[PDB]
């Protein structure tokens, strides 16, 4: 297993943002609670898993887990950043899976989700 993302870093700039609140307690806080959720609560532990070509496919890993932390430690500077850790996240189960997978359906279905409530952000 490589090193898991930063979660903390005192040399970026960060704010405390309306969308950003909104980020964390209610569309992070939604996923986390649907029933195909667990597989992306935490980065991909290849050596229990037993996926020993994971980190040899996947060069920029992210899950919701990782996610959490940085929002509850103000880590991002605007809405858009949080969204592309999300967006990272979803290609990097499609890059490394096929289509008709078990965890492929599984990510499908929280994209949508996702989608569904970042369409309307608070101004
Ligand atoms: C989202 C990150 N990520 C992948 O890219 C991926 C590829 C193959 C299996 C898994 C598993 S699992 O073995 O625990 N399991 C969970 C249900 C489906 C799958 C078994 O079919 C958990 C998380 C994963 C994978």
């Amino acid at each position: 297993n490589p090193p898991p993302p930063e979660t903390s870093n005192p040399n970026k700039p960060k704010r405390q943002t309306n969308q950003l609140q909104y980020l964390l307690r209610v569309v992070l806080k939604t996923l986390w609670k649907h029933q195909f959720a667990w597989p992306f609560q935490q980065p991909v532990d290849a050596v229990k898993l037993n996926l020993p070509d994971y980190y040899k496919i996947i060069k920029t890993p992210m899950d919701m887990g990782t996610i959490k932390k940085r929002l509850e430690n103000n880590y991002y500077w605007n809405a858009q950043e949080c969204i592309q850790d999300f967006n990272t996240m979803f290609t990097n189960c499609y890059i490394y899976n096929k289509p008709g997978d078990d965890i492929v359906l599984m990510a499908e279905a929280l994209e949508k989700l996702f989608l569904q409530k970042i369409n309307e952000l608070p101004t």
